[PDB]
């Protein structure tokens, strides 16, 4: 049972989540930490989560912008969460391809 | 049991939903398709749905922007949904009066 | 039992919630009325409401922009709402420190 | 010696200049009038005027936004102006292809 | 021969130039100093300066945004400047009525 | 005599002018080419060019946004341009420190 940290804005100054792709196990937690060039947010589309569930995509999205360095958000993927891929994106930096994918393994 | 299709942005290039007003029967589905001049989204204000239920207005809204041509979002109005009007709008094009109204009938 | 009115944007023209800090009881209602310099919205971060409950913060947030004068949003704090502080802000005027705080008491 | 009027935003509500293409004679004047869905402006890029003269493109642009209905801006093409095409666009509505072209003839 | 300082954003936090109205004499200088709630800029419309001269309105406009406190801009009104009123506005805060007027006396 | 190319947005995806700092001679040309993550523009503040000449800073600024890849703007620095440093920036990516500097030598 582990916590994976994802940086919001690469140290370099690149507009990415790093790491962009993470694989986690039921019981684990992804923690987003505000890093370079804020603001960022974390959105999952209706069609971009297991079973295309809007209820679930909405529950997980953190649409509110995160401004100061240090600001964070955790999603902990309990065994209620269906296995599969959770593709998310940052709204202000969608143009730049600020994208991420979480895979919940088996 | 049928699916009504609403275009986002008229073929003409006008910034409206087309058709803006639709009447539907319980069990039917409304499907928005991204047509002209993206991006669009679909918002239902708290006071704009039967019983002014924010819980329900929120469930239905798709506040995330739809950018690419062909993207779609469906609401299907099962027998849980109260009879009456559901009035909505596109945030980016609020200024242009890009508004719509679904009427759940009988 | 009562309804506390909160102006969005002060009479003077300052970008504030007025009154900013409010103490309510179980059974009471907070009503936000659109006043000066719209648009405004009312956002609760996940970490900013008792128990740090995102479910709660999301249910309470009115992220949709309120534009026309006199537009309103009420939250009525029943026995169900946990006692404690609910700290909110206005997205468009966050830079200006357009912030507020509701304290549910006993 | 005449004045051609160009509407900013078609009566239909379409985001174009109307008429988008105009031919004028030396000594004539083009007058833009703010019509539907303000705000608009008029920009001529450096490379979009005869001889790709930035000095001239800049003179002609009215980058400031026109907000209220009835606002207008005139260019009058005296004999100083080189013969040829002057292609322009509206910044806010670039995405919608709100573009126009004046042709100074003979 | 004097320099009139104008604050960009009132100490209170109000979105105004203070003083909003200034009367100056040929040879004097108005100095805008970035104060509260940046960014601000200073625009004069074509029609808003003596003789409706776009050449003059453009020369005087400081459209570029001013971000850090302390940033400034001077216009010194030599006797080439025609007497009369120079109405200007801040673009980001046009909605708020962030407006100013300089009168060049006799 | 030569043309110095400056990429707008680095190959890597960083929001930079590349090369940022450039030394040119009288007779030489600086060409900005639109590269990654558009749009960009090229702004010279009034205080940021030799003699603090606004006339000069404005003549040189390309405030209009460049959108499509390969779009370009050249400034060719003749005997007429005062020796010294011309410091520029990109409005949209100012937050990211998308800055540059041209030094005209002897
Ligand atoms: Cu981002
Ligand atoms: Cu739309
Ligand atoms: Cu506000
Ligand atoms: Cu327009
Ligand atoms: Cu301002
Ligand atoms: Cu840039
Ligand atoms: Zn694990
Ligand atoms: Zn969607
Ligand atoms: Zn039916
Ligand atoms: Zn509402
Ligand atoms: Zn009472
Ligand atoms: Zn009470
Ligand atoms: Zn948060
Ligand atoms: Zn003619
Ligand atoms: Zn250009
Ligand atoms: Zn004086
Ligand atoms: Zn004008
Ligand atoms: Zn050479
Ligand atoms: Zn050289
Ligand atoms: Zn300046």
């Amino acid at each position: 049972m582990e916590t994976f940290t994802v940086k919001m804005g690469a140290d370099s100054g690149l507009l990415q989540f790093e790491p962009a792709n993470v694989t986690v196990h039921p019981g684990d937690t992804v923690k987003w930490v505000n890093n370079k060039l804020p603001p960022h947010n974390i959105l999952f589309d209706d069609k971009q989560v297991p079973g295309a569930s809007k209820e679930l995509a909405d529950k997980l999205s953190h649409s509110q912008l995160m401004f100061s360095p240090g600001e964070s958000y955790e999603i902990t993927f309990s065994s209620d969460f269906p296995a599969g891929t959770y593709t998310y994106y940052c709204a202000p930096h969608r143009g730049a391809g600020m994208v991420g994918k979480i895979t919940v393994e088996g």
